[PDB]
């Protein structure tokens, strides 16, 4: 049930490295606010840069640690959990970025997929339940690619894999990512569609604790 393979973790570790290129794009950043430990995950095109865990904060010092991150780390564009806690950040958000050509955007995981009526490549909205089945498939989907590219050799796009830059990241904290990845789970739904159990969920039924760096992972997929 579970979306993500640990072996597809491994090869994406310095996938970049292993296959000669070199991040290009736009630097994404994210932020996870807790249900009520933080998130904090940041990407310069298809290369994980910054992994983060935001301990004994509350949630306004939550969201000053993890904006003062995304302008430390050069950020475009930043987005954060809005579904819950972090409903109310937006002006504290837009304060952090006064001044600095960074785009802030909330993320709401329960809302219907971004781009819904596009073609899926029937749509979009016919496969996803809702963007955050839809990004923690785009992660999936990177992942895969880069492990089929890395392992088995076979050519990707860079644009469509993911590397993790293990040196920039730093060993501790990139296992603490992956050990909340291969937990992400599908769950059962009544309309055929993609649907992923929430936190509330892997808390209750598998007692897993909230996997928040690996949603603010799954966050900064969505390039606004
Ligand atoms: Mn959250
Ligand atoms: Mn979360």
């Amino acid at each position: 049930m579970a979306i993500i393979k640990r072996e597809w973790l491994e090869a994406a570790t310095d996938a970049h490295k292993k296959l000669g290129w070199k991040a290009k794009g736009a630097v994404v950043s994210a932020h996870d606010p807790s249900d009520t430990a933080k998130g904090y995950a940041s990407r310069h095109g298809s290369v994980v840069k910054r992994i983060a865990e935001g301990l004994l904060m509350d949630i306004n010092e939550g969201a000053d640690w993890a904006t003062s991150l995304a302008i430390e780390d050069g950020a475009d564009h930043y987005l954060w959990d809005g579904d819950g806690v972090g409903a109310g950040l937006r002006r504290q958000t837009t304060e952090a970025f006064s001044g600095k050509k960074i785009t802030a955007t909330m993320f709401k995981g329960s809302e219907s997929p971004f781009d819904e009526d596009a073609p899926y490549q029937r749509t979009i909205g016919d496969v996803f339940r809702n963007k955050r089945a839809q990004f923690y498939y785009a992660l999936a989907d990177r992942l895969y690619l880069t492990y089929r590219a890395v392992v088995h050799g076979e050519y990707a796009d860079p644009d469509d894999m993911l590397s993790f830059d293990k040196e920039a990241i730093g060993e501790k904290m990139l296992e603490k990512l992956f050990a909340e990845l291969t937990q992400i789970q599908r769950k059962f739904n009544n309309n055929g569609k993609l649907e992923l159990m929430t936190a509330v969920e892997m808390k209750q039924k598998l007692g897993i604790p909230s996997p928040n760096l690996a949603d603010a992972l799954m966050m900064c997929m969505h390039c606004p």
